[PDB]
């Protein structure tokens, strides 16, 4: 038992890290086969970062402009043989393949889901942690300028599944990247002006699955005979900054295991939202919204005791 | 910006990682050079669990009782030619070096020290996340049947430091393990009876910590001119399960830092223990106190705003 924030295992994602330089600019790059993606902003003079034409930054460089090295494992210093703009990312061609390139595939999450970042630095992995992708399609999660090109990861049956790339901070403790299809997330563009957020909603899905993880943790004061329908609920979430709540067949299991309804749940989150009262769920006397379903499944399946 | 619960990148300690099976019992084990660790409690029958008398079971047990398997990476069946007792730990001499051993070190940690988790199961590593060694020697982690022999370490300059085998569930969401002396964390016996649990307490020098983390990721409104000596905190911190303050090197220079005294940060302890009046700290509403000093400044490095 016991709930905490848990990440994928990093290990085949630190043997693709690199580092990769151009001008006076270092970040970090992913290297897959022959293909090594980073942001494209690494093209950008610090001078004209407010306005960058990309189209002209790219032409502008050589390919020996790129100097790609690898400094953890078996080290190299990687040839650039072409470079293209692929979105938001720049994808440099290289003349060698990495050999320790995981099965993988890239994919785009999408809101309330969550995924394992691995932060790194000058081309070196330095921590591993995980953030949900929020209502307004950014992440909450803890960078330098030099942490850009930091890898976000899923991983299923030894496969690796790659879906973020850090590429900006727009407000504190505030961040997005894009997908390795070179979209970004949220409606973000790679410049350094102020664009402003839409507003940030509570995941409801994912409180509920929180509450059902704590109540299979032996927390239950929460829960009352008091249930609210969906269709009043949703109302409800729509003036007071959480998602529409739409069932689905887990959050029904963690139900059924626990014999609390999902009406009684989602009374729970109208109730803990006007206050705590002075205790606390899990450690927290805040609603947890970065749970997923399927996260407090792998942190579950005890029985539900007295 | 920013500040999460961050990992050791763990791929040095995924290639280490195996499966060890006595009789019915499977767990995960260590493997460096031509040692593999386990749990000692991998020998005890099922019928046992309460009494196990382990010096028979360890005579009652030859080197063939042992069948030791990496199913990851190098995938490799290892044959054990020792068995040992080290305390609470048993160590296997298997009669193939680990091609893929890291420099590493042993240690032992206090109370208020945190370390990264390499949650596994059958052999396999599953989870990565950090804990800290409670007051009373406990750790708050996530762990299920199957998960002993999960290693906790820190990273010391490319040398991966080993702290932490998992033992055992002392109740829910609470856990502890022994380090690699075998040695046990906290007043716990490797049976399955309840054992006592001291008292715990917040660690006050990682909430002052987190404080001067919050200062320099510009939450501020806790700090108010109200000072508080060192000594009179003490006092308080006796009566309201709170550790006794010992400054430190960290800490003075968080204080330089962000011009903000610890004495400040002291007397915003009280007053926001007697709670935070609908404020947020870090998005919180309850004192963090499992980011050590060392912990915050890995992730700080910006300039002192206003
Ligand atoms: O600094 C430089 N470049 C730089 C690159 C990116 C950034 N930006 C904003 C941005 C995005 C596209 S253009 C400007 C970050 O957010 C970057 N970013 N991304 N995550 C961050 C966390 C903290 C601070 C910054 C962070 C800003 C600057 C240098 C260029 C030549 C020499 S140095
Ligand atoms: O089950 C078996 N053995 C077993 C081993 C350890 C355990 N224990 C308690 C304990 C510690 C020393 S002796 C008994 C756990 O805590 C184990 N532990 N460790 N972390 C846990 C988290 C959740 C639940 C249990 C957890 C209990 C049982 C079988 C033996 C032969 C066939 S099966």
């Amino acid at each position: 038992s016991g709930l905490v924030k848990m990440s994928a295992p990093s290990g085949a994602v630190e043997n693709c890290i690199v580092q990769v330089t151009c001008g006076s600019m270092t970040l970090n790059g992913l290297w897959l086969d022959n293909t090594v993606w980073c942001p494209r902003h690494i093209m950008c003079p610090a001078d004209q970062l407010t306005d960058p034409n990309y189209d002209a930054l790219l032409i502008s460089k050589t390919n020996h402009s790129f100097i790609v090295q690898k400094h953890i494992g078996a080290q190299a210093n990687l040839r650039v043989v072409a470079h293209s703009m692929v979105g938001v990312l720049l994808k440099l061609t290289v003349d060698v393949a990495n050999p320790s390139t995981p099965a993988y595939t890239f994919s785009t999450v999408k809101p309330g889901a969550s995924f394992s970042v691995l932060a790194c630095y000058n081309g070196k992995p330095t921590g591993v942690f995980t953030v949900n992708l929020r209502h307004n399609s950014t992440i909450k999660g803890s960078f330098l300028c030099g942490s850009c090109g930091s890898v976000g990861y899923t991983e299923n049956g030894g496969v690796i599944n790659f879906v973020y790339m850090h590429q900006m901070e727009l407000s504190n403790g505030t961040h997005t990247g894009s997908s390795f299809d070179g979209v970004m997330y949220g409606a973000f563009e790679d410049k350094q002006t102020h664009q402003l957020q839409l507003t940030d909603k509570y995941c409801t899905i994912n409180v509920v699955a929180w509450l059902y993880a704590a109540v299979l943790n032996g927390c239950k004061w929460f829960v009352k005979p008091t249930r609210v329908g969906i269709v009043t609920y949703n109302e409800w979430a729509l003036s007071n900054q959480f998602t529409e709540f739409v069932g689905t067949q887990s959050i029904d299991m963690l139900a059924h295991r626990t014999g609390v309804s999902v009406e009684q749940m989602l009374a729970a989150i109208q109730s803990l939202h006007a206050g705590f009262q002075g205790k606390t769920i899990l450690g927290q006397s805040t609603l947890e919204d970065e749970f997923t379903p399927d996260d407090v499944n792998m942190q579950v399946m005890g029985v539900v005791m007295q």
